[PDB]
């Protein structure tokens, strides 16, 4: 009793170009599984039309990974000349109590470590200053550098917001409806890595590990160009 979101062509071409990982980094269905109607409590197609994600636990994920049409895992060259680009739009709920943070963007390397993760908060300090309920952008310091820079992109609304992560020749921009929000921030620390674009809910450090992380997208794609 769930529909898929492979019944709106908005999500054809993303889910064609997509994993779906669900609750942990084992791949539960592939792009012809997606396109094929897979739907689930965790994965489904809601009645005006978002594709929501909904996971509980600590560090689970439902949660889309970029791929090739050929059926390659996407790994571009994290710093290269080509642009990447994601563009998504997306309604934060309210999160249930106990959900802390959720990531629902991501650009990620072919190992172990986030470049870039846009999650949702319900606090975060930064040089002396504290934020209630925003969306964070963080970007690791390096591979072997577990801190991250952390810049405040917005405050959280429930209302549809338009995202855009835009990834080329060692820099990373973040736009959030139309407005820059971090400019050329610097990922060279991922010089000679590989990377790849995540959507999604993955629920970070909940106080209740039963309660349900939730994130719903109206529109997701993600582009490369030169
Ligand atoms: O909480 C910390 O000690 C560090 O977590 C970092 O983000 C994590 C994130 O919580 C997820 O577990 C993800 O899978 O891996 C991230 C990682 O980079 O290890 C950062 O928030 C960092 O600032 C914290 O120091």
């Amino acid at each position: 009793f769930y529909t898929a979101p492979s019944t709106e062509s908005k999500f054809t071409e993303v889910l064609s170009k997509a994993k779906l990982q669900y609750p942990t980094s084992t791949t539960v269905a592939f792009a012809d599984d997606l396109l094929d109607g897979y739907a689930a409590s965790y994965f489904y197609l809601t009645s005006d039309l978002y594709m929501q994600f909904q996971v509980a636990g600590s560090s689970q994920r439902s949660e889309l990974r970029e791929m090739e049409t050929s059926g390659d895992e996407a790994a571009w060259d994290c710093t290269g000349s080509t642009a990447h680009v994601a563009s998504a739009q997306i309604a934060i709920p309210v999160q249930e109590d106990g959900i802390e943070e959720v990531t629902i963007l991501q650009v990620h390397d072919s190992d172990v470590t986030p470049v870039l993760r846009i999650s949702w908060v319900s606090s975060i300090t930064i040089d002396g200053v504290t934020s209630e309920d925003v969306v964070l952008a963080t970007i690791r310091n390096g591979i072997d550098d577990s801190t991250a820079t952390k810049t405040v992109l917005q405050a959280h609304t429930t209302s549809r917001t338009e995202f855009n992560i835009n990834v080329q020749n060692s820099k990373l921009s973040i736009t959030v409806d139309g407005t820059t929000e971090l400019d050329e921030a610097d990922i060279s620390q991922f010089d000679g890595s590989t990377c790849y674009f995540k959507a999604g809910a993955f629920n970070n450090n909940p106080t209740d590990t039963s309660a349900n992380a939730r994130i719903k997208m109206y529109e997701l794609e993600w582009v490369d160009h030169h």
